[PDB]
DNA sequence: TCTTGTTTACATTTTG
DNA sequence: CAAAATGTAAACAAGA
């Protein structure tokens, strides 16, 4: 590909996306979109890295996971940052 | 169904 | 390097 892999880890990409969000939380697709909008490199192999992103969210304890919900449902759950920074 | 999450198991890269 | 983090790959579960 014509573009270099951005110097940010998946954790850094997810973290930047959530912080810069107005609610300090994002959905899975919102994180997907954020990364792809900014970095053309991730407009390919989306099967691969989106899987690694989903893995990154479930693996790292710095990522919750906030129910929507009952009012305005509903796709997936919001992901945000643990106050432990 | 697909998308969204979780978990396992292994690889690869980064760093002290 | 060797340990520590990060990434890949695969399976299933859960749910709108």
């Amino acid at each position: 590909g014509p573009h270099a892999k951005p110097p940010y880890s998946y954790i850094s990409l997810i973290t930047m996306a959530i912080q810069q969000s107005p609610n300090k939380m994002l959905t899975l697709s919102e994180i997907y979109q954020w990364i792809m909008d900014l970095f053309p490199f991730y407009r390919q192999n989306q099967q691969r890295w989106q899987n690694s992103i989903r893995h990154s969210l479930s693996f790292n304890d710095c990522f919750l996971k906030v129910p929507r919900s009952p009012d305005k449902p509903g796709k997936g759950s919001f992901w945000t940052l643990h106050p432990d920074s």
